[PDB]
């Protein structure tokens, strides 16, 4: 019957105290440990309600009949309901309508219509938004005709007169049987975007909970890799599985990169985590890109040293310098600042580390990495970015910090929530103290 | 340095001995298990030319003049080159062009050119193909024009005359910047399915080994649950960490489902790995769904009952049934065979789990789930599917069964490759001796 024996009908989060329920969710081992740490729990009820809320007056403010998103994180966001996420990622077999009067519509797996009733917003279950060519061979285009023929009423009875449609991603043919149904195709992602941007009181809470959950994880890592680096068997793979199984145990979701290297593999910065075998007296460096508790993204960065041996000067005055450049970034970070004035004013790297920088300064983050992207100076585009940043928002702040042919790379990156006032680092994993220069 | 100091210049699958390189792949762990249990190993040499000139010949024959590939799935059949798979999966940052004349072209990740620079059938490495909301906000538009003008170019010059260029999928400012510079915009999904559907003798190698990976992770799983379910805090997270984990450890990359779950919640089946706490006597069935070693799928499920009593003479008939009905299903394959006649003449499940049996009897596998799709009688769609069996095709057969309001359910599923004379099951995980009423 009940999940956790010590609680009344539902848990800290509002969702039903049943073991054997549908939904899934933050283990018993996360809700001990956040609940150890005086972490609030999000109301997830009211946290849908919030995005969807917001997500309708999106659809309105744009003056547009509706939003259809084949993106499993739109998806994610719209409903809160999960389906083979990865999965879903590159095989489209899922859809939801959400129209300007706020009736919203998904479109699941036929085996699966029951993944999302928990949540009463999304009024109808119905299939068949599946076009492509795995799903339906040849006969893709028959089935195309009858998902846009559904859209179509959907939308004349709930946003009559609207011909305009948010789309964020949809197949060839799915987008020739739209505008056969006579929609103009509007680009749904700067809606999502920009909707998801801001972050509600439960999201914000739900983050909190997720990041606890993650630097836990990687404290395990970091455990792992300083007792067995060195021992002429730990590979990449062996430290970054623990990352994986902690961030399951604590009902994560998936990691969305490679992004753990060693020693020269480190400089370049984007070799991917594989088999090299860890040496003593080496940098480790990665970002953690993950997927985690509650599907919250929690996006950090850290570069250790570990060795018996003391780490070079050039890799101390690196790793300062990096601590320096993301610090110096985010106190730039309040209400109204523009986010172009963010690029203008940024930290300088030093010559020797321009090359390598890093692809941003500082990118949005919340289901996933999301819109804001700040660019530094010398790859900024006038008129992409022309916004200012608003409380809600939260922003990784970043630093690569390496040299053109060099041996190693610092990676640090910490998430950081925009506040009425100002900003509140959210991110307190410890920096390496030995390569900080401290120790 | 090399990674195996047992070998000299290459790894056995042809690649370089050497613990600092860039390219990844399995590990020391892998191939020493590989080595133990007698398997050949793939060269990945000519793995990759054998997809590229299969690949090419597909777009010769078809009369069009290259095939532009944004799905990470298909960048990596054409390339066998990864960044940030998963990332790429819903963030289209990444392109290949493949031209008639074999002449192919990747647009990466501006930061890391280098990715795929181990296969020198990619003739370059540029970037700009990142034309999403999150990557270039309201300046899209801009670079969706620079880049289609850069596939005109290339076409103009690897391609010349041909109008018809095949997408897999595109986001719709690259779609109307490419039909802008003249292109015909064909179906890239009937070209990738049909040309991935044959695997050559290095990828079936490659498969034989992510196959054995994945079935002794399995087996790490299955001794992870029968030794911790039931003692009130195991839950179905911890025991698919496992997996996770065993994957990563071998050179695996991810797991596109959820797919694991105990008790009542395997019915209905597609209820998510969670929370729950598992207990004893009680089902566990699961699905692996996993992206393994070389990036292979392995795509098997199996169900299994622990505790100190025997399983119910209802759950021993399911499971029973369930092996009858793959076995029988399997039993049809060999070359020649017309899709529609696997459909028309499959094993019958008893009507009792007919309504809640799988969306498919078979499905094709290579890097994921991949062409064609085997509907059961009552979903499939003529002229969906007209096509033969061929030796090198790769198939899952499936069994989902269990009854409408039931507390269980059985799936079970192998993966089968198409032989010259008929099929060869690649799947050697035991089935569940109690459930399948043994002792
Ligand atoms: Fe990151
Ligand atoms: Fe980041
Ligand atoms: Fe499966
Ligand atoms: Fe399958």
């Amino acid at each position: 019957r009940k999940i956790d024996p010590s609680r009344g009908a539902t848990l800290g989060d509002g969702t039903p105290n049943d073991n054997d329920r549908i939904e899934i969710g933050p283990t018993q081992l996360a809700f001990s440990e956040w609940a150890a740490a005086g972490l609030q729990l999000p109301n997830l009820d009211r946290m849908r309600e919030y995005r969807w809320k917001r997500l309708t007056q999106a659809i309105v403010d744009r003056g547009y009949g509706g939003l259809l998103m084949f993106d499993p994180l739109n998806i994610r966001y719209a409903t809160d309901s999960t389906n083979m996420q990865l999965w879903n990622t590159h095989n489209p077999f899922r859809a939801v309508l959400l129209c300007a009067d706020g009736y919203m519509v998904i479109w699941d797996y036929k085996n699966s219509p029951f993944l999302s009733k928990f949540n009463p917003l999304v009024r109808e279950q119905r299939s068949g938004a599946d076009l492509f060519y795995f799903d339906r061979g040849d006969k893709v285009d028959v089935q195309a005709d009858v998902f846009a023929n559904e859209v179509r009423v959907l939308m004349q009875d709930h946003a009559p007169g609207h011909t305009r449609l948010a789309v964020d991603k949809i197949m060839l043919h799915g987008l020739r049987a739209l505008e056969a149904q006579g929609f103009e195709i509007m680009e749904g992602e700067e809606v999502t975007e920009k909707t998801r941007a801001i972050k509600g009181p439960d999201e914000i809470l739900a983050m909190r909970c997720a990041s606890h959950a993650c630097e836990t994880a990687v404290a395990e890592m970091e455990k792992f890799a300083r007792a067995h680096v060195g021992d002429g068997k730990t590979s990449e793979d062996d430290i970054w599985a623990v990352l994986h199984a902690e961030n399951i145990k604590r009902g994560g979701e998936w990691i969305e990169t490679r992004l753990l290297a060693s020693g020269p593999r480190t400089n370049p910065w984007f070799q991917e985590c594989g088999p090299r075998i860890t040496q003593k007296n080496e940098i480790i460096a990665f970002d953690t890109d993950l997927i985690g508790s509650y599907g919250i993204c929690v996006d950090i960065s850290r570069t250790w040293w570990i060795g018996d041996q003391k780490p070079r000067p050039d890799m101390v005055y690196a790793m300062q310098h990096a601590h320096e450049h993301i610090m110096t970034n985010m106190e730039m970070l309040k209400p109204g600042v523009m986010i172009p004035d963010l690029t203008a004013n940024c930290h300088r790297l030093d010559d020797k580390f321009q090359a390598q920088k890093y692809g941003c300064l500082m990118h949005g983050v919340g289901l996933c990495d999301e819109w804001p992207l700040v660019a530094y100076p010398d790859k900024a585009v006038p008129g992409s970015y022309d916004y200012p940043l608003e409380p809600g928002m939260v922003l990784c702040v970043e630093a690569a910090v390496g040299e053109v042919g060099g041996d190693f790379s610092i990676k640090l990156e910490d998430q950081v929530l925009i506040t009425e006032d100002g900003y509140e680092n959210l991110t307190t994993y410890p920096f390496d103290a030995a390569l900080m220069g401290l120790a």
